[PDB]
């Protein structure tokens, strides 16, 4: 069939002068409006093609689920130790190494949330401890989002090695800056050019410094993960996911062909920090900022939360199912915070076709989430933050298929689950006891968000006063 359309590639440069990485999400608006749903972009030494729209998205990670379901090969991963039996889950590639960690992984979320329903009790204890930091603040003007960062950071490290940190611990905070500063490092023209001439990597100042900050995570990770393995008592049933991985480990011994071992192990954990902690805590931190941004929202959700849950009790998830407003807002927060706008690359292993263009293999698929949350053809206004969008008329929460802020497809966010509780708890217990508004003197903060991959609020301040 005939390749989907897009801008004539330069020469060498290929598309990438027609590409701005400041606003890509802007800049791929622009595109597709000239040229169509699906276009192709030869950024560098990668053959492009970007999905655009609901119908799109689903035909290529949905019904071409099989075929879409790979990550492009990333190189440089051999310095975090990454190998054939150990490719963590996020970047693994499609096959047995990646279906073992992502059904261990979906599975032990799962058991977490049932029975003693571990998690929902991390989370609501999270919360608590989230609320206390909040009005130690007296009433005076701050910026939450380092406070977002460690609540939520307080809940992988639940899940994970079943425990949390004082907002205080030096490690802790170590912790939290490597990961931010390893986030930058998934982008840089360096890793471009290690990942396409590897033998690059053979020159130790290179090697040493594409991933310098996420090796340094791993490391601090690996020392929280030998005190961690002191202290499991293998007789009792798996407390936390590092515990169920360990115990697979034991009965892997011996099994090659394994992905519980010790190299893998570090990785899953690196995973879920690092895929769980920026994403929720950013969420979070539009949620404040919309709520200061529009009062009105603010105090229906807090009328709601008195009438369902009161200003005493702490919010339970069974309260979600009857508060179908504040699920909107929740919802509407994600929609507009648009924090993935790109999503997490796809790579096709087999020849494809999607809107009838016929898409090679081996091709880097980008899924842009940010055109199908934003659909000016589905939402009634995509551009406003308007929680109706998730109502009827009758105010019954509604749930639009256009809402895809965790893909879709076999390798959907599998963290979905604890991500809503997440979202749900924390943003309910902070409404309940908190009054949020702009600090006087200073200008109404910009809805527009700053990209760097992953869309965050512009930098803000508010005021939490008890209610
Ligand atoms: C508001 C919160 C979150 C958002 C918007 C978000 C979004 C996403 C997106 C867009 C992807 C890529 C899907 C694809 O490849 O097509 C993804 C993957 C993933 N997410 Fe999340 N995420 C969130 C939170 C979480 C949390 C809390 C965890 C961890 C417990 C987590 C775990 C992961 C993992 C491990 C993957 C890779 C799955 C795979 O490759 O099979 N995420 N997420
Ligand atoms: C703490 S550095 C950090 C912070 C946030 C993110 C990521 C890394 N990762 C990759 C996870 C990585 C962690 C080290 C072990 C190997 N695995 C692959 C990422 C990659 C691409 C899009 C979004 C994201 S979210
Ligand atoms: C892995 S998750 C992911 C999802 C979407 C984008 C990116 C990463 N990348 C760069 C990685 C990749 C993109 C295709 C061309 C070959 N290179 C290696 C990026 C970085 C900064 C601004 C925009 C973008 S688009
Ligand atoms: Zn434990
Ligand atoms: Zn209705
Ligand atoms: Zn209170």
């Amino acid at each position: 069939g005939k390749l989907p359309p897009g801008p004539l590639p330069l020469p060498g440069l290929g598309n990438l002068l027609h590409v701005d990485f400041q606003n890509t999400p802007y800049c791929f608006d622009q595109l597709r409006r000239r040229f169509g749903d699906v276009f192709s972009l030869q950024l560098a030494w990668t053959p492009v093609v970007v999905l655009n729209g609901l119908a799109a998205v689903r035909e290529a990670l949905v019904t071409h689920g099989e075929d879409t379901a790979d990550r492009p090969p990333v190189p440089i991963t051999q310095i975090l130790g990454f190998g054939p039996r150990s490719q963590g889950v996020f970047l693994a590639r499609y096959g047995p190494a990646w279906r073992e960690q992502r059904r261990f992984s979906v599975s032990t979320l799962r058991n977490l949330g049932l029975g003693k329903k571990s998690l929902e009790q991390w989370v609501t204890e999270e919360a608590a401890c989230l609320c206390a930091a909040f009005a130690n603040h007296s009433g005076r003007p701050f910026r939450p989002n380092g406070l977002l960062d460690k609540a939520v950071s307080n809940v992988i490290a639940s899940l994970t090695c079943g425990r949390r940190f004082e907002y205080d611990d030096p490690r802790f905070l170590r912790l939290l800056d490597l990961a931010q500063e390893g986030l930058k490092e998934e982008s840089g023209f360096l890793r471009e050019v290690l990942n396409a001439v590897p033998v690059l990597l053979h020159i130790p100042a290179l090697a040493g410094k594409v991933l310098r900050f996420q090796k340094a995570f791993l490391t601090q990770l690996d020392e929280l993960l030998t005190e961690h393995r002191m202290t499991w008592d293998p007789a009792q049933p798996p407390r936390d996911l590092t515990e169920a991985f360990l115990a697979e480990m034991e009965k892997a011994k011996g099994n090659p062909e394994s992905s519980f071992n010790d190299e893998n192990l570090r990785i899953v954990v690196a995973d879920l920090f690092s895929a769980g902690m920026v994403t929720t805590s950013t969420t979070l931190a539009w949620g404040l900022l919309l709520m200061i941004l529009h009062p009105d929202v603010q105090r229906r959700v807090q009328q709601e939360i008195d009438d369902v849950i009161g200003q005493v009790r702490r919010p339970e998830m069974g309260d979600q199912a009857h508060m179908p407003y504040t699920t909107a807002v929740i919802h509407e927060v994600q929609r507009f915070g648009d924090i993935v706008p790109l999503g997490v690359t796809h790579m096709t292993s087999r020849d494809i076709e999607v809107q009838g263009f016929r898409i090679p293999k081996g091709t880097t698929l980008i899924t842009n989430l940010s055109s199908v949350l934003k659909d000016e053809a589905v939402w009634e206004k995509p551009f406003r933050f308007h929680p109706e969008h998730f109502l009827d008329a009758q105010g019954h929460f509604v749930k639009p298929e256009a809402f895809l802020p965790f893909s879709a497809g076999r390798r959907a966010c599998l963290g979905e689950p604890l991500a809503r509780m997440e979202l749900f708890l924390f943003f309910t217990s902070l409404l309940q006891h908190f009054s949020f508004s702009v600090p006087t003197g200073q200008p109404r903060p910009s809805h527009h968000g700053v990209f760097a991959f992953l869309v965050s609020p512009s930098p803000y301040e508010l005021c939490a006063v008890p209610r």
